[PDB]
């Protein structure tokens, strides 16, 4: 009936689902809100869907929060985000389309603080509080996704709308010291020619050592060094990216690190199918939490037919690595209380050249898995080519099929019996340079063979692994029916992809662990968690 909903995965009972929106916690429930079209499975009549959660995995239904009712949002009720203020009170800021299609933006606040659920949402009649015009010439087509906004030392709020002028990408900022007249800055918090519009953008506070999450308004100390993270969703290329760096309150501009750059040559937090991400601060653990939304990869006639499309990946905690060049991502911990009591192991399997190990005992289509490979011998691995910088591509040209020193070995997901289909997600070592002790480590999802079904778009996916192969190497994927969260280095890499296998459905799908590589891969340790399903809106 419905082979590929998820079991676990966030998405509506049914119709289209996109971008998340404030996400947000409030007298200990956590909140989510999405872009959803209440009559079609395809993008339109976009408004505020709703729902709560205690754990971040179960959600419970809600009514729309924010739909079109006056002329500020007339048009739509895009994204935004939720800011939680001094005085404990959480508001809402969001794009809305005037009668001339222009984005503006509106502020949204609850209409009973005491409602834990924070069901209903009232509109200020002083809407919009942001708008574009003939005197700040922003493009009224390109100007939108508020995000959480963040106080600053002279006491005045600030919040970054994504926008663009002409083929440069923009962060205009905007200030206020009550919340409601906002005045826009002279200068953006950051920009970059070329890049196109900036969409979803997010910006926020990061440890320089550790893995807690930061408050979005907290300031760095002399004995405590925090770093900021600007993160914007490149339209031109469907793809989220981020740039580490500081924070120069003084001219308030937003300062990569040396080696970033804003733009589609900048680190991603996914990459596979992931989209419109934002995060929020978890004020009840000390994490910071980002939700990211992941698109069908089948066709739009197969989205009207199963009436749906479009889901949320499992939210992830995020912080800053030891390097401080890039981030690391991990599901909450909560999504492991779905795995079942009996876990099935597997240690010390060596894989030789061409050999591949079925694990029984698992759901393989709705399950968690994390193996630890070992490779054997690294100066075996093939040097690979100076010039290559494009993950993707090296998993594109040197597909499953493409044998080599190191690898392909990993896993094969949602395949079914003969492998007649598979996702592969894998791993392949490459030698810096000749005779060299540095290695390349590549990880790849290759959907090729995913279904037998052509219409589906089976676009492969790359990254790079900053991890030594000299030491194990870790491997993670969550399962569950349609959608693959691959987790390369305990968290270094992360991919996500959608297939829609024909046969590998329910029951039928199969779990393997593979090495065609010329060199044997030892299987160190293996655990799969069939995965129970959540009970979600
Ligand atoms: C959610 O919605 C969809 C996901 O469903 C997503 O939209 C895009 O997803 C992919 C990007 O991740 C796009 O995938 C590309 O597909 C091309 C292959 O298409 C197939 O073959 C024909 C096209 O050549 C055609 O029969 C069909 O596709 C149609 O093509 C026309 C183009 O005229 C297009 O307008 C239509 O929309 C159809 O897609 C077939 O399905 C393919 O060429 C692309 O692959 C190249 O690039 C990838 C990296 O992205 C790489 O891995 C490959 O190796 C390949 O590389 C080429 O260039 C190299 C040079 O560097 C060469 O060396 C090499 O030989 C190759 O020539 C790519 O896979 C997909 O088209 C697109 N889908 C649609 C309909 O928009 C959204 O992004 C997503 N939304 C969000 C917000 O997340
Ligand atoms: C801002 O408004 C829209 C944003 O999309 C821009 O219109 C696009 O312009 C490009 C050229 O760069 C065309 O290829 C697209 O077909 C246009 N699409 C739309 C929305 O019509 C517009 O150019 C921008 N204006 C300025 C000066 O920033
Ligand atoms: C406000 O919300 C609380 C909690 O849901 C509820 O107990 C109370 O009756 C509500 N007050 C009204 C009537 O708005």
């Amino acid at each position: 009936n419905q082979p590929y909903r998820t079991g676990f995965h966030f998405q509506p009972p049914k119709n289209w689902m996109n971008d998340p929106n404030g996400p947000m916690i409030y007298k200990g429930i956590y909140h989510l809100f999405y872009q959803w079209n209440p009559k079609g499975a395809v993008w339109g009549n976009i408004v505020w869907a709703h729902s709560t959660s205690t754990d971040l995995i179960n959600w419970d239904p809600h009514p729309p929060a924010i739909f079109p009712s006056a002329p500020f949002d007339i048009n739509g009720c895009w994204s935004g985000s939720a800011t939680i203020l001094p005085n404990g009170k959480p508001v809402i800021l969001y794009t809305g389309i005037d009668p001339k299609n222009q984005q503006v933006q509106n502020i949204a606040e609850p209409k009973n603080l005491s409602d834990p659920y924070l069901r209903e949402w009232k509109k200020s009649p002083l809407n919009p509080l942001m708008a574009p015009d003939a005197v700040n010439g922003i493009n009224a087509s390109s100007f939108r996704d508020p995000t959480t906004a963040w106080l600053g030392q002279d006491k005045k709020w600030r919040v970054i709308i994504g926008s663009k002028i002409h083929r440069r990408g923009l962060a205009i900022t905007y200030t206020s010291k009550d919340f409601l007249k906002w005045e826009k800055s002279p200068e953006p918090l950051h920009y970059d020619d070329g890049s196109g519009m900036w969409e979803c953008p997010d910006f926020f506070p990061v440890t320089r050592f550790g893995s807690n999450g930061v408050e979005t308004s907290s300031f760095g100390e002399p004995n405590e060094i925090l770093k900021h993270v600007l993160k914007i969703s490149l339209d031109d290329t469907k793809h989220d990216y981020y740039t580490i760096g500081t924070y120069d309150r003084v001219k308030d501009k937003f300062v990569p690190d040396n080696g970033f750059k804003m733009d589609g040559t900048a680190p991603r937090y996914d990459y596979g199918k992931y989209y419109a991400s934002k995060t929020f601060f978890d004020s009840a653990k000390n994490r910071r939490i980002l939700w990211g939304w992941t698109n069908e990869s089948s066709s739009v006639e197969d989205d009207v037919e199963k009436g749906w499309s479009g889901i949320q990946t499992i939210p992830r905690k995020i912080w800053l690595d030891r390097s401080g060049k890039q981030l690391i991502q991990w599901p909450v911990r909560e999504v492991e209380r779905l795995r079942t009591k009996q876990v099935k192991n597997l240690r010390n399997k060596v894989l030789k050249s061409g050999s591949r190990l079925e694990v029984y005992g698992v759901t393989a289509a709705q399950a968690d898995v994390e193996v630890l490979f070992k490779v054997r011998d690294l100066e075996k691995a093939d040097v690979i080519e100076p010039s290559w910088t494009d993950p993707q591509l090296i998993c594109s040209k040197m597909n499953v099929s493409v044998k080599s020193g190191l690898g392909p070995f990993g896993l094969m997901v949602l395949a079914s019996k003969n492998l007649e289909e598979y996702t592969s997600v894998y791993f392949r070592i490459f030698k810096a340079r000749q005779n060299s002790n540095k290695y390349v480590v590549l990880m790849c999802s290759d959907q090729s063979r995913s279904s037998l079904k052509e219409d589906n778009d089976k676009t492969t996916y790359g990254a790079f692994v900053d991890i030594n192969p000299h030491q194990p190497l870790s491997l993670r994927a969550l399962i569950d029916h349609s959608v693959v969260e691959s987790f390369g280095g305990k968290g270094r890499a992360c991919i996500t992809s959608r297939v829609y296998p024909k046969l590998a459905i329910g029951k039928s799908s199969h779990l393997f662990a593979f090495n065609y590589g010329y060199q044997s891969v030892d299987v160190l340790n293996l655990n799969a968690w069939s995965m129970n399903s959540a009970q979600i809106s």
